[PDB]
C-alpha cells in the first residue's frame, strides 16, 4: 500500500547525463576528466568550463543524474555530507534562526550546535514530528529549518507536505530534507513540498562504501544560483573521480534499493520475534507510529533498521562482538551488512542528556542491513543475540 | 644570494609518510584506501580509524610528508585551497576582525568580502607590504591575518618575519601565509614565525594539474586542535584518491620547483629585455622592488611571471590568442606553461576599483612558466609580442 | 522449472576475499595497492609479494571472489578476455590439436584461425551442439576443447556434462567454457564437468563497462599451476585499479542478473510477437530448440537476445540507427542497453563463409538488455521496428 | 662530453597527444576515459573508436607521446613489459629463429626459453656485445634480434648502429632494443638503427612505482600494422587509468633523468673509491669497457648502478640488509632508492651455468638509484658496507 514508484527512475539513472554526444569519442561512459584547468579562446570566454572548482565534466554528470532522480531542475556535489550541510547554511546571514530536528546525525547536530551557532545564527531542535511544535518554534527570524526522516537513528517520520504547509505559510523560510536514509528511489521530498533534497551521498547513493560526497537538489532560480555561488566560492567540492564512481553506483541504485527493502524488512520481523529484543524500530513495520504515513509520503522502505536489545550495555557489546557477517563500523548504505551502538559511536558527539531525551540509550542498536542472503543475515543475528541472551 | 636549500628536503618529500612497514604487503608506495568505514574490534575500540571523513590511511600519509616539507608538526588535507580558507575562517567567533592582504587572489577577496563579513566578521584589507601599515590596523578584535606574498598576481613580497613580529606583539592573533606561490621547497613560512602554512596544492604542490586540493601546516598544539576538530566537523575533505595523486606529485616536488626556477628566469630576463614589455615583475630579478628581501627570505624563485605588455587591452589581447605553447587558461604551477590576464579572469572577481588601485590593469600580464625546453617558451613569447605590435 | 539458484552466492559476492583483518587499517573494503614491488625481509624472502605482475593485494582479492562465485579452488585475473585465452593457448604445445566451437566470438576464432596456427597448433571447428561432432573430431593429438554456452551471437546451447563425459574419456584434454554469457550467477561449468571456467570480464562480471579484464576459474592442482605460471610468465595482468573496480561491479552480480533476466525474457517476448521479426533466439523462451536443456543447466538467463529483422540489411541498419534508449555499439553485460551488428561489427572478423554456414546474416542483430525501465525498453524497439517498416 | 640532449624532448613530453583541442571541455590534461565501447552513428562507421581493447583516447594520447619520445612514427602500450615481449614473438611464425642477448632480464630469457620455444621457434643465445658472434649466429631462419643495452644486470653495452648493420644485411631480420635502463631521455635506438624500441613502462618511464606496463615504439609502417593487429588479437592491453598515469610520469622524465644521472654517478665513483667494493659497473664511469661507446651513442647515464661486494654472498646479504634509506626489493627505474640480489631475485630464473658464465654471481649488487638528497644516498651505502666490511 506505499506509493506507486517513480516512473522512469531506472532509465534516467542510467542515461541522464550520460549522453554519448558530450564526447568526441562518443564513449558511453563518461570519461574522468581530472583537468584542474581549460583551454580559453579568449580571455574569459570558455566553451563551457573555466576551472574545476566552478565545475568541471564528470561532476556536471552527476549533478545531472541526481537532479533527474530527485524531480529536481538543479543538483550540486560537494566532498561530504557535511560540507552540503556547511554550504546550504551559508545561504543564511548573522541574526537568522535555525530550526533543526531533534534527532538528526550526531555531526548535523555537532555542527549547528558548536559551529554554526558561534557566527550569529541561532540553533533551535524541536520535534517536528508532532507538527503542532515545529509550528510553535517559528519566529520572524527563522529562516532555515532542517528535516531528517526518519531520523538517524530512533527512525523517527515527519510528515513532509504538512511542514512544507506550515514552513511556507511565514513567506521566506527554506525547508531542508536529509534524504539519506530513504535515497530517491523511496522518497522525492521536493514532490513533497520541500524546498531542498540533500543526502550524504557515502551511504545509498554511492552504496558501494568507498565515497565520501554530499548532494543538494533544488527546483528555485533564485535558490539555485544562490547554492552555486557557495560551491565554487567554499570550495567544499568534489574529486572528479569520486564522481564518477558515485555516478556508477547510482546506475545500480534501484536493484539495489529493492534488495535493501526486502533484507531489511526480513531483518525487523525477525528482530521483533525475537525473545532477547525489547523493541524495533522500522518504517516497514505495522507496529511503527508513523507506519501509515510512510507508506503515502514514500514507495517503500530500505535496510535501515534500529532496535532495542533487553539488558544492559554489556548485553548489547557481547552482541555486537560475536557478529560474524554484520560488520561492527560506522557509515550505512553499502552492499555489506553493518551493525552499531550509537551512543557510544556515531552519535556520541551528542551530549549524553540529548541522548537520554531522544531515547538513545546504551541498548539502542543501529543495523544498516546490506544486500547478503537473507537467511544468512538472520543466522549472524540469532547466533549474536543467543551469545548475550 | 639566496637562502641555503632546506636539508633533506628531497629525501623527506619521497619516505615521509610513505614507510612500508604500515602495510601488511609491505608495498612501498602506499595503496589508496577508499574504504569510508572500518571494523572496530568493540565500541569505539578502533584500529587507528573510525571514519574516513574523520581520517583515512592515503590522507594521513600525505599530511605527514608536507608536515616534514613545511617543517611542520601536523597538517590538514582538504577539499580545495578555499575549503582550507573557510576552515581556518571558522576558527574564530562573530565579532571577530580579519586583516587580509590587499593584493590577494580574487576568491580569497570574494570569500572575506562577500561571505565570511556577512556572519559576524569585520575585513580589512590592508597592504602588509608596508610592515607599518599592518600596525596600525591591528585591533582588540584582530585574530586573525592572512597574507600572500608573493601576493597573487601583483607579486608584492612581504617581510613574513617582519609582520610575524607585530602579530605576536598583541597576543592571540593568527599569522596565515598562503604559500601557494613559493612552495615549501622555496620558503618555509613557519621557520619565519607563521602560525600557519597554507597552500592551493592545486598548484604546485601536487603540479600535475589534475588534484584540487588544499593543505594546511601549524605547529601549535592548541591551533592543531582546532583545526582538526573543524576538517571533520565542516566535511571538506579531499579524495583519498587526489591525496594519492598529491602525494605522487609531492615526490618530483624538489625537481619540478628547480626547472620552473631556471625556466621562469629565463622569461622573466628575456620580457625585461624586450622593447615591447613595458615592466617585469619576477621576485628573481634584481628590478623587483624587493628582491633583497626575496633573497633574504627564500631559497629561490617560482615560475610565476608578471608583466606590463606595452599598449592596450587591444594588445594584451592579440598577444594571447598568437601564443601557440603557452594556453590561454587560469590555474598555475603545473607542467605547462600556463598565460592569463588576470583583470578579466582568475582576479575578475575584483571589484574594478580595487583592481585599479592595487594595478591589476588591462595590460597586466600572468604567466605560469611550465617545465617546457627553455628555447620553445622564449620562441612562443618572442613571435606573440612581435604578433602584437607590427 | 530452472536449476535451484546456487546457496550464499550473494553473501560469497560481498566477502569473500574482502576480509577487513588483510589491512592494518581495518577497512571494509580492500584498498587498492599500486605499488609495483614490495619490501622484502630479505634477498628473495617475500612476505607475500615481491613484484605486481606475480601478484598484488587488489588483484588476489579480486580472485579469491570469483573462485568462489564460481566454486573453484583457483581463479586468475588477466588484462583481457582475449589475454586469457591466449594464455589458456600457450598450455599447450607445437604438435597439439584445439577444438574450438564453431560458433565463437570473433575475436576467439580470428585469434585460433590466424595466430595460433602459425605456431604448431591445428585448430578444428566443431558443431559442438551436436555431441556426436564432437566426439568424432577428437584426435589423438587433442589437447585442448574451447566452448561457449550459449554462443556469440547465434547462442546454440551445449551439454556441458555431455562434453565432459566425451572428453575425458580420451584422458589428458582440457575442457574450456567460455561462460562470460550466462556469469556464474546462473552457470557453473566447472560443477557440470568442465576443467576451466572461463570469462570475459569485460561484459557481465564488472557489469559497468568501465573494464576490459579477463578471468579463468580452476579446480586442478597441476592444471592452475601451469596456468599461474603463464600468468606471471606471459604478464598479460590487468591493473590493480581495474580489479578494484571488477570487484566492485561483483558486490551487485546477484541483483543485476536478476533484473538482466526479468528485462531480458520481456524483451523476448515482445520481439517474438513482433509481425516485422522473423524469428528470435533467447535461451529463456521455449522456442530455443535447447530451452529444456538451458532449464537443466541453468539457475536462470541473461539479457542477451538475439533475433533476425523480417527484410533485408536496410532494415536492418535504419532500426538500428532509430533506436533512441538502446546504443548501437559492440559490448554487451552492462547496466546500458546495447545493438549491434555482428556481421559488420563484432563478427566481422569471422570470414563471411564461415558466416553463412553459421547463420550470422545481414539481418542478425544482437541485443545486451541493460537494467532501465522495462516499459522504455520495449517503446523504443517497438518505434523503431515500426522505422524500417 | 656525451651525445648532445635530444631537442624537444621536454615539450613533446608534456604536450604531444595532450591538445586540449581534442577534447569538447578543452581540458588542459586528457581525461581518463574508462568506457569499453563506443556509440556508432552506423553499423560499422564509428568516430574513430569501437572498442576499448582496439584503441581509447587515454591510451592512444600516451602512444603518441612515447612515439615522439623516442623520434618514432608509431607507438603500443601493453600490459606488462613481458606482455610487450610475447606480442613481438608472435609476429614470427613456427620455423622462425630467435637471437637473443646473452645477459638480459630474467623473466625475458625465462619465455623465450621456457614457453616460445616449444611453439616452433628455435632460441639462441649469443653475446652480442661482441659484435663478430652476432654476425656468425645468423642463419637464414633468423627474422628477429633481441637484445638489451646496458644489459640487466651486468650493463654490458651494445654498438646499436653497429648490430643494426649487420642484421639488416641479411634482409628480414628484426632489430629489437630493449631501452629499459637507459629511457629515450638518453638513447634513441631507433635512430641508430634499430626496427623496435622497447620498454618495460614501469621502471623509468611510468617512474612512480605504480604502473606495470610495456611499450614498444617502431618506424616501418608493414612493421606497425602487424604488431596493432596483435595489440588488439592477443588482448595484453592496459588499463586506461595506467595510461593516465604513465603519460603522468612522462611529464618529469627530464628532471627526473637528470637527477638520476647526478646521483647515479656520485654514488658510481663513491663505491668504485670505496675499499670494500671489488668492482663498479656504470656506464658513466670511465672504468667502463665501453664507457667510450656510451658517449658515442648517449646523451647520459642513469641511476642503474652495479658493483661487486667484496668478500662473499654473506657480505651481500649482510650490506642489503643495513640499508636504511635504500630499501630491499625487485623493480627498478623509481624515484626511491632500491638495492637487490639478481642472482636469487630478480634473475633467479636464469638457470645458474648461465648467470655463472655471465657473471651474476654471489657477490653482485644492483642499484636503482633515486632522487634523494645525494648526501643521504652516500652515508646510506657507506652505512651499510661498514657493518658488512
Ligand atoms: C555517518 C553516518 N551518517 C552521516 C550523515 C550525514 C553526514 O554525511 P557525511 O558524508 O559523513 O558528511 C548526513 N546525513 C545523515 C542522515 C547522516 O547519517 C552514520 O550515521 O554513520
Ligand atoms: C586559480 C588561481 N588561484 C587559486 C588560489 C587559491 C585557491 O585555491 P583552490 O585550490 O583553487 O581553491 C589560493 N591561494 C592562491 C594564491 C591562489 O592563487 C589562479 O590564480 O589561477
Ligand atoms: C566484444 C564482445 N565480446 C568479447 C568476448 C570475448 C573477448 O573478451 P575481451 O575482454 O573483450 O577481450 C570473449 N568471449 C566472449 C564470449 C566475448 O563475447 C562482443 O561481442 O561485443
Ligand atoms: C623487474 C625488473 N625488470 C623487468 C624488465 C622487463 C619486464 O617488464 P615488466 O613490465 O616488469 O613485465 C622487461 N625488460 C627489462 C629490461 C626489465 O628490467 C627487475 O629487474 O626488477
Amino acid at each position: 500500500g506505499f506509493l506507486p514508484h517513480f516512473q522512469h527512475f531506472a532509465t534516467q539513472a542510467i542515461h541522464v547525463g550520460q549522453d554519448p554526444e558530450q564526447w568526441t569519442s562518443r564513449a558511453v561512459v563518461p570519461p574522468i576528466s581530472l583537468s584542474t584547468t581549460f583551454k580559453q579562446g579568449a580571455p574569459g570566454q570558455h566553451s563551457g568550463f573555466e576551472y574545476s572548482r566552478s565545475g568541471n565534466p564528470t561532476r556536471n554528470c552527476l549533478e545531472k543524474a541526481v537532479a533527474a532522480l530527485d524531480g529536481a531542475k538543479y543538483c550540486l556535489a560537494f566532498a561530504s555530507g557535511l560540507a552540503a550541510t556547511v554550504t546550504i547554511t551559508h545561504l543564511l546571514k548573522a541574526g537568522d534562526q535555525i530550526i533543526c530536528m531533534d534527532d538528526v546525525y550526531g555531526g548535523t547536530n555537532r555542527y549547528f550546535r558548536q559551529v554554526a551557532s558561534e557566527f550569529g545564527l541561532k540553533i533551535s531542535f524541536v520535534d517536528c514530528s508532532k507538527i503542532k511544535l515545529l509550528e510553535a518554534a517559528i519566529t520572524p527570524e527563522t529562516k532555515l529549518v532542517w528535516i531528517e526522516t526518519p531520523t538517524n537513528p530512533t527512525q523517527k517520520v515527519i510528515d513532509i507536505e504538512g511542514c512544507a504547509h506550515i514552513v511556507h505559510k511565514h513567506g521566506d523560510i527554506i525547508l531542508v530534507v536529509d534524504n539519506t536514509f530513504m535515497s530517491p528511489y523511496f522518497q522525492r521530498p521536493l514532490a513533497l513540498g520541500a524546498d531542498i533534497s540533500m543526502y550524504s551521498a557515502t551511504k545509498y547513493m554511492n552504496g558501494h562504501s568507498d565515497v565520501v560526497m554530499g548532494l543538494v537538489s533544488v527546483n528555485c532560480e533564485s535558490l539555485h544560483n544562490r547554492l552555486r555561488f557557495l560551491q565554487n566560492s567554499l570550495g567544499a567540492v568534489p574529486s572528479p573521480i569520486d564522481c564518477y564512481l558515485c555516478n556508477r553506483g547510482l546506475k545500480t541504485l534501484h536493484v539495489r534499493m529493492e534488495k535493501h527493502f526486502k533484507n531489511g524488512m526480513a531483518v525487523a520481523q525477525f528482530l521483533e520475534s525475537n525473545p532477547w529484543v525489547e523493541k524495533v524500530i522500522y518504517p516497514g513495520l505495522p507496529s511503527h507510529p508513523q507506519h501509515e504515513l510512510v507508506k503515502r509520503q514514500c514507495t517503500g522502505c530500505t535496510g535501515m533498521v534500529t532496535f532495542y536489545i533487553k539488558g544492559t550495555l554489556q548485553h548489547a557489546e557481547i552482541f555486537l562482538k560475536n557478529l560474524k557477517l554484520f560488520t561492527l563500523a560506522e557509515s550505512l548504505g553499502g552492499f555489506e551488512s553493518l551493525a552499531e551502538l550509537p551512543a557510544i559511536m556515531t552519535h556520541a558527539s551528542v551530549l549524553k542528556n540529548d541522548r537520554d531525551v531522544l531515547g538513545i540509550s546504551d541498548t539502542l542498536i543501529r543495523l544498516s542491513v546490506g544486500l547478503e542472503d537473507e537467511e544468512d543475515l538472520l543466522e549472524d543475528l540469532d547466533q549474536a543475540l543467543k551469545a548475550a541472551h
